[PDB]
């Protein structure tokens, strides 16, 4: 049949893959090669980036996002830069959300302008700010959603109409949702990018990225962006592992989301916790938008602990099961305290303008028994807050 | 001791590597992870791209090229672009050899100018052309040597002095030589780049690149170029395989060079072969320069077969052992006929301005018995030339 | 803490694993080495099979089965033979279930007797037959449950008491259940073995086995059985993949079992299906025993289609989503018709004595949407049965 | 053509391998699968162990040893036991060399007799002892050569004639030579086995074994020995790495042998060294036999240091480049002192009956510059011997 006709779990398992024609091997073979051979001069000319393993991953993700074609990359950052460096040149303009991944922010704020490409940062939770910042030279509107670190949302369908009316493309980073929870292209986005490093692979052992969009664009991203600009090839072994990890995407996302809701409710009920940011809680500022745009509220939670900086340090130093790390989207529950860890070299007043308060903790909820995670949190919080 | 003190074969085997401290495992473990964990908030802050497997490869190649530091990449193209996009910005200028890898040529001729970065192409076999093209805005001189497809040479030491006098850096693509045959940094180059896809890995199963240079530069290439521009990470599995492949670099290069000399002499003696391009033959235009600059003449050969385009096609369609492919630097002998294969979509008169004649064949000599390769060639040539 | 204290899902994720001490890498490093180095002669003597990756897998499975120690092997068959060849010698006796894996049957019926080791086969669904077959020389009672191909059950606790009273050990093949659905050691078995090739790895890309039991036994299985008899080492890469696959064991088993129940009910309601064998259906002969012994009824189903041999062939030749294969326990739904496929070289009357009727179909239910599987089955059945 | 027609280096590179038919991939794909799918019931029956990657390795090694067929295994020990447990049953007899690998000795001395299989150990350097020990029940003569730890030799051709005249098969462990240095089947042996863990893989990152012999035997070793007895499957990833490692077998063996000869001569000239055992030295007891039977004398050396046990300890504790390890046949130079390390739990007088004197050092010479190894040895010896 055609894999675009089956239910979503069936697509997760099967799309882009088939038993090996010549051997019947069911697993996609790892084509760990750099060299492909021709049968003849003619065969070689006719042919005149490409690998069967990576192709299977690209086709699968294209199906899952409901896009025409996929392109794998060496990293999520390379998926973002290959895309934007393919689309933009000296004199072009980009309108970007402000609440985005920090390294994306550095690329947009420092790298692009040095190539003659200007960027305007706006609060993408306010579509009007996006409209106001558009220019005749604007090629791209770039957004992330949910956005960290307070899990605020962006109304993709609305922003898409705005960008399109002014002749720009919409690019959406769908990393934190995965195709299982959100499909930006179905809401009008033109291009979706992911760090597969997170939920798509899910097993914390692959760095990689993926871009999905129209065939016309993807061909340019491949034959110019990858080939002639970033060189950000995904290795066939990484692609194989990502295919393997993605087989369980549906069941992992269900369990991540189930666990995260329970933990979020526990945190909301806890007197030592001042705030809890999780789209699955009714008290969330854009709760209804989230209900329409996302099939599930996700596995990521942020929260503020009473007592600011020192409480945040005490709490992370007191967990026994949760692991301290800056990654998110793995099978293990991961936790971090940006102010004391990643952003301590930053000015307190400046961190605040990023939405990073001294007491903010970020939590990636894993596949453990939620009771064990809650017990670990409860224990650490109690220790941290007297 | 210090691995920088041992003979070159000893460095090939040992540099950058040591038994695993905690387990004693001799092979460098494959750290196939995306997540690293901290023991504490303090430990996490202190720390504030990086992987132990990839680090071992980078350190090894730094030792072999006699440079301070190494940086692995997703591909040879990404080693080149990460380097040049790190060094250059809008308004800057590059002077480049014309006889370079085609995809490098596309990046330099089309991508860079679209970012406000101008490139002048020159015949790098003539150092005076390099000097003449220098401008106040010139940041970089870029060269490849030997250069394809006629294996002409560039006098690295001379070009280095010229670039430096005018305040530019010299970047050298050392792919076709490997550190075993040529060390550009010892001749004055500031930065060396490789596609490890060729001889450094040597086994035709890895796409990857490496950059070697001063610590100050490599840090910028890593924390800005890779992190904030190309995203061209090498996967830890690729790094492991490359470490494994490089263990035999010395013995592979010796045998490649021994075999190539024998085949080159056979070809030079053959009445159906009009020209043979191989630095190891005295008849080579820059033979003496090659003798001073290269420890060995290399494994790559180009030659012209009598009867132009159709003879070239006939010959490649008649080999039985040599494999038709556009790659070079593997254990198997590889052969290609650019005019009928890769460059047939190109204009005959334009190909010529690239140095690609209708009868030009390129040969990557592998580890087979040279007698078998010669027999295969002799058979194919005879068939091709009546 | 101690991983034996956490809930079962938490153990699945965490048991046997921890971030790498020296680097903090969260994924267990792949120690793909054959060589370990000593710091000194003394250090080498003190030390006087073993690999850190494989150790992590062995420790994890030991925790999940509630046994003292684990031992990984090159295959499920090697887990079984390493165990039994470690325990038994010339003149010893084994009492075995008759309804076991065919290749196990061949080892027991032909190999063992040629080594002076006698085996009596019995219907293990009848504990009295086990007792009756015991001899003074009986070292081992061996059983599988559920047993194929009709998914009949064996009362582990009862058989354990019988074997022990007569001084024998009980060995249980727990492949079809996994530790998530059944824990034989908690019911009195002394040793559990698995083909990890099925549910424990779950991704159809690893052949391997595991043995769990007391430390005293496992040491003998390791230093004599593996080292001095079968040589059935698991490679560290296989162990790594198995660790990776097992991370999702809980969520995979839940979904396999949920899907299988739905499909089993559909089949039971279908007029072209004469019988359906699935422990989750009340109509199953040992339903209550299954309820006490198994947390879930499993992902495997057998059923008989109307019209015997030719109907069975027609049906398997008519599925479009289910894949034809002799494996079971993967993410994809797999189907087979033993009589027309694997057992067609066998005598019809003999197949019957194995419980293989002409219309028997075996189904391994995967992670696809159950609706899609049911539609595929419904379509194939209808075609097969007019 | 037919790969059995090319020179030996050409076979090393090419035999058993070809570009992937469907994709043209030159590297043998890693078929990391446990599941193979059928197109139909008929196709499934017709078919009624096997993996395309492993098949390529088996075919290659069969070509290199000039045997009909190959069978890969989980380890060298499993290659030996799968072979002998396939050939022998209760009441059968084996005549074995005494100077063999210790773990082989344990299998033969303890395991086999417990299965009703008797073994007689003899000094295989004396063919007459082999003849004298033959019985009507003798199925197999088993030998290793060179034999450790004094590198004594066995005259394969002579022993083969003796075994055959009395109706037995000759099995030869060719691990220390590799097919590049010795081909037992060409000298009359019926079956060759290797630990590929040593020179065939060569990179110290694979444990595995291989068996080569007639198709009739190999089929039994595969479908009964592996399938129904040891279960000692080689994983497809291990097979791929072994194929990769073997590509450089010719050039590695040449360099190992060149380096070992230089080191052996240095040691023979050294006044603190009492004896040096290396077939490449004229002073070797069976020098001429070695010249006829072996193309090269090998990479392994044993020697005795003045001052017995304590000198041996001092010397190994004083090397700075050589690595202490019990492995041999890697790219790094490895060294060990059996008496102080591996065999210190053994009785001094008993070690001697094994040929292990207190001063015996074993050295596996790697690919480093021989000058560096010699300097390291010279330094350690001097320190060790005042
Ligand atoms: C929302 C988001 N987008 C992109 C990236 C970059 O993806 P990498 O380069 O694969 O790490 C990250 C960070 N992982 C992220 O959190
Ligand atoms: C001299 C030279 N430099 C760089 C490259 C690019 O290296 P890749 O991206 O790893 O293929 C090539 C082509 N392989 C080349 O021949
Ligand atoms: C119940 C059962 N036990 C053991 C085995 C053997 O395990 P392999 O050697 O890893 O295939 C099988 C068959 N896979 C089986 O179905
Ligand atoms: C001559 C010889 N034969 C067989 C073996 C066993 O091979 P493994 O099981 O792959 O280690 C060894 C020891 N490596 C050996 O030295």
């Amino acid at each position: 049949s055609d894999c675009r006709t089956y239910g979503f779990n069936t697509q997760i398992v099967h799309a882009g893959q088939q038993p090996d024609p010549s051997t019947g091997a069911l697993s996609t073979p790892i084509f760990q090669t750099s060299t492909f051979v021709f049968d003849s001069a003619e065969q070689g000319a006719a042919r005149f980036l490409g690998n069967p393993t990576t192709d299977a991953l690209e086709k699968k993700l294209a199906v899952l996002e409901r896009g025409e074609a996929g392109l794998a990359t060496a990293s999520g950052i390379s998926a973002i830069t290959t895309t934007l460096l393919t689309l933009c040149q000296q004199g072009d303009h980009i309108v970007s959300a402000s609440a985005i991944y920090g390294c994306t922010h550095a690329f947009l704020s420092h790298s692009m302008p040095k190539f003659g490409i200007n960027v305007s940062f706006v609060d993408a939770a306010k579509p009007e700010e996006i409209r106001a910042a558009m220019r005749p030279e604007t090629k791209v509107v770039y957004i992330e959603t949910p956005a960290n670190p307070t899990l605020s949302l962006v109304d993709i369908e609305t922003v898409a109409g705005i960008a399109h009316q002014q002749g720009a493309l919409l690019v959406v980073d769908n990393t934190f949702m995965s195709p299982y929870c959100q499909q930006p292209l179905q809401l009008g986005a033109d291009i979706v990018v992911h760090s597969v490093t997170k939920y798509i692979n899910g097993h914390g052992d692959v760095i990689g990225g993926i871009i999905v969009g129209k065939q016309e664009f993807i061909d340019q991203a491949r034959f110019v962006g990858l080939k002639d600009i970033t060189g950000g090839c995904m290795s066939p072994f990484n692609a194989w592992l990502t295919l393997r990890g993605v087989k369980t995407l549906g069941i992992r996302m269900e369990r991540h989301c189930e666990n995260a809701l329970k933990i979020a409710r526990f945190l909301e009920g806890h007197p030592s916790i001042t705030r809890v940011y999780y789209p699955g809680l009714s008290s969330h500022p854009q709760y209804e938008l989230g209900q329409r745009q996302m099939s599930l509220p996700g596995g990521i939670i942020s929260f503020e602990i009473a007592g600011g900086l020192e409480a945040g340090r005490r709490m992370i130093n007191s967990v026994e099961l949760c692991l301290l790390a800056v990654s998110l989207g793995d099978t293990e529950t991961l936790i971090q305290h940006p102010a004391s860890m990643t952003h301590s070299p930053v000015a307190p007043e400046e961190r605040l303008k990023a939405g990073i308060t001294d007491g903010l903790i970020r939590l990636s909820v894993g596949l453990e028994d939620p009771e064990d995670i809650i017990n670990d949190l409860e224990h650490a919080i109690r220790k941290a807050t007297f």
